[PDB]
């Protein structure tokens, strides 16, 4: 039962499956966030998600806008995260970063994830823009 | 063939386990330490590691001070980092924090990921020590 406007993201191999299962946003409102449901895998192994989990997802749920915006391959420059609540063992995590500003291909983004109505983490990241490459369905080069 | 001083780490479960193998210092100078290889579910995919994997090491790697001196449980509170260069398949990869300060249980420690002769990753992580918990071999406590 995925939350409505959610579909399961699937990745073969890498780091994205390592952390997975992750969920990505229909097109339209809302489809810069990311989501995740907290697994066994992801905690402490006492019943809560792990810090290093929410910040694997923060980097690849603020990075998303790059993607989404440009279709480029892109690398974090910086990420900071301040941690105002933990998330426990089957709670819904989403993240979302707004784009904010880009000089020169860096391109900084302020960010917040949250389940329902706790904020688990504020911050920003900057991300550099390398290169084009094949766009994915629902960024806007696609 | 770890490298000199490393032993394995060893996760049944939880979040370590998913993005091991990680290896810790021996007891003695360097001990506060973390390692990694970096193996094909740590990478982009694309033979580099992922910058979530990095930050989740290093989120480990720095807390791994509040362990030693206390053995006591912790969350992060912030954890600001900043990329300099990047990893690749098969790179060793290190972590370590310096402790520089205490408030009122609140632990800042300064920290560097490197790989080699390379310094990946500069930053700060604060910590919140919560309570005593079972000491582990080669922590003050035990």
């Amino acid at each position: 039962a995925i939350p409505e406007g959610f579909s399961q993201l699937n990745w073969s191999r890498g780091f994205g499956r390592q952390i997975g299962p992750l969920f990505e946003h229909r097109e339209g409102p809302g489809q810069a966030r990311l989501a995740f449901r907290v697994e066994e895998h992801h905690t402490n192994g006492l019943g809560n998600c792990h810090g290093g989990m929410l910040m694997s997802f923060a980097d690849m749920a603020w990075g998303r806008i790059i993607s989404l915006q440009k279709s480029y391959s892109w690398v974090t420059v910086r990420l900071m995260c301040d941690f105002l609540s933990g998330a426990k063992l089957g709670d819904w995590v989403e993240g979302e970063g707004e784009l904010i500003s880009e000089e020169d291909m860096l391109f900084t983004v302020r960010g917040r994830i949250w389940a329902g109505e706790r904020t688990l983490i504020t911050g920003t990241g900057v991300f550099k823009a390398l290169s084009a490459r094949k766009p994915r369905p629902g960024e806007l080069a696609y």
